[PDB]
C-alpha cells in the first residue's frame, strides 16, 4: 500500500491487537475506491494457521447489512412493500398484537420490543410461530427501538417468500454472485473449511451454534477480500449492474428512523458526516445488554445520504467485526478479528484510520 495507509494502520492496528488480546485480524481500507489489505495473527492457534487474505471469519451482526439489502432488492423487484403488514406474509400470525407492525418495523427494531434473542428453545418452526404470537410489546409500532435479531430475522424471513426461495438460495443468487462475493456463505462448504478461522473466547476455539434464524440475523462467514468488496459495493451502488440490487442498496442506506445523532437503515445505521467520534466510539455501546430508545420517524425516509458515517458492528462468541464507509469520500475500512472485543475500541481504531486518510 501507499505508505501513508501501511503507516496509519499499522500504528492504529498493531497496539488494538496487543491491548486486547486478538488472535488474529484482517483489516480492508479502501481509499479512493481501491482495496488495501492487512493481516496479523492466527486464524487457527493450535493448527499454527495464520490469517490470510482466505480466512473467513464469523461476521456476525455485520450480517444484518446482508439481511437488510436483500430486503431492499426484493422491495425494488416489488415482492414486498415495508409498509406491508407483518401479516401479510405470516397469515398465521393472527395475534391482534400483530395488527399495525409493519415489514419497516421488523427491519428496523421499532415493532415494540422484541426481544434481542431468539430464546434457544426455539428449535422448530412450530416454536418460532408460537414464540412470535405469544410475544407481547411493551410499546406502539413506531414508538421505540430496541436492537433485536427476533426483529430483523423475521424480517429476513418474510421478505423472502414471494420468491419461493429459502433465504440462503436468494441471499446467494441474489446478492453474493451479482457482486462476485464468491468466498461468502451462510453455511461454510466443506471446500472452505481449511479457511474457517475459529473464533477464541476464555481461550477456547468456538465457532457460532445453529439457532432460529441466524442466517437472517447474524449468519454471515467472509473473508477480508470480499468484505472489501462488499464495501466497494455500498459506497458505489449505482454502479451496480444488476437494477434491483443498486436499488436495494440504496433502500438500506436510507434513513427511516433517527435517535440521537444516529440514524436507522435496513441493516446499516448512518451518522451525518463529519462524524463526531465521541457520538460513535461510545455510542458503539453493547456492554449495554438492552438499551431502550424513543425514536422519531423520518416521514418520509431519506434517500442515501453521500456524506454520511456508514456502519455496523457485529459479534458472535468468538468474533468481532465492524464495517465503516463515508460514500463522500470514497473511503472505508473492514476490520475482522476472531475476538469479541469491546465495540468502543473497534470504533476508535476506525475513526483514527480514516480521520487520517479523509
Ligand atoms: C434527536 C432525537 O433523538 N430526537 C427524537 S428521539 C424521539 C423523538 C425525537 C424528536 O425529535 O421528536
Ligand atoms: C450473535 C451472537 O451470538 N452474539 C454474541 S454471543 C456472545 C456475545 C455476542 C455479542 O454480540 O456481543
Amino acid at each position: 500500500a501507499p505508505q501513508q495507509i501501511n503507516d496509519i494502520v499499522h500504528r492504529t492496528i498493531t497496539p488494538l491487537i496487543e491491548q486486547q488480546k486478538i488472535p488474529g485480524m484482517a483489516v480492508a481500507v479502501i481509499y479512493q475506491g481501491k482495496p488495501y489489505y492487512f493481516t496479523w495473527g492466527y486464524a487457527d492457534i493450535a493448527k499454527k494457521q495464520p490469517v490470510t487474505q482466505q480466512t473467513l471469519f464469523e461476521l456476525g451482526s455485520v450480517s444484518k447489512t446482508f439481511t437488510g439489502v436483500l430486503g431492499g432488492d426484493a422491495i425494488a423487484r416489488g415482492e414486498i412493500k415495508l409498509s406491508d403488514p407483518t401479516t401479510k406474509y405470516w397469515p398465521e400470525l393472527t395475534a391482534k398484537q400483530w395488527n399495525g407492525i409493519t415489514l419497516l418495523h421488523l427491519a428496523t427494531y421499532t415493532a415494540g420490543g422484541l426481544p434481542l434473542q431468539v430464546p434457544d428453545e426455539v428449535k422448530s418452526s412450530s416454536d418460532l410461530l408460537r414464540f412470535y404470537q405469544n410475544w407481547q410489546p411493551a410499546w406502539a409500532p413506531g414508538t421505540q427501538r430496541l436492537y433485536a435479531n427476533s426483529s430483523i430475522g423475521l424480517f429476513g424471513a418474510l421478505a423472502v417468500k414471494p420468491s419461493g426461495l429459502s433465504f440462503e438460495q436468494a441471499m446467494q443468487t441474489r446478492v453474493f454472485q451479482p457482486l462476485k462475493l464468491n468466498h461468502t456463505w451462510i453455511n461454510v462448504p466443506p471446500a472452505e473449511e481449511k479457511n474457517y478461522a475459529w473464533g477464541y473466547r476464555e481461550g477456547k476455539a468456538v465457532h457460532v451454534s445453529p439457532g432460529a434464524l441466524d442466517a437472517e440475523a447474524y449468519g454471515v462467514k467472509s473473508t477480508i477480500e470480499d468484505m472489501a468488496r462488499w464495501v466497494q459495493s455500498n459506497l458505489k451502488p449505482l454502479d451496480i449492474n444488476e437494477k434491483t440490487l443498486q436499488q436495494g442498496i440504496q433502500l438500506a442506506q436510507s434513513r427511516y428512523w433517527q435517535t440521537g445523532d444516529m440514524y436507522q437503515g435496513l441493516g446499516w445505521e448512518m451518522l451525518d458526516w463529519p462524524v463526531n467520534p465521541d457520538s460513535i466510539i461510545n455510542g458503539s455501546d453493547n456492554k449495554i445488554a438492552l438499551a431502550a430508545r424513543p425514536v422519531k420517524a423520518i416521514t418520509p425516509p431519506t434517500p442515501a445520504v453521500r456524506a454520511s458515517w456508514v456502519h455496523k458492528t457485529g459479534a458472535t462468541g468468538g468474533f468481532g467485526s465492524y464495517v465503516a464507509f463515508i460514500p463522500e469520500k470514497e473511503l472505508g475500512i473492514v476490520m475482522l478479528a476472531n475476538k469479541n472485543y469491546p465495540n468502543p475500541a473497534r470504533v476508535d481504531a476506525a475513526w483514527q484510520i480514516l480521520n487520517a486518510l479523509q
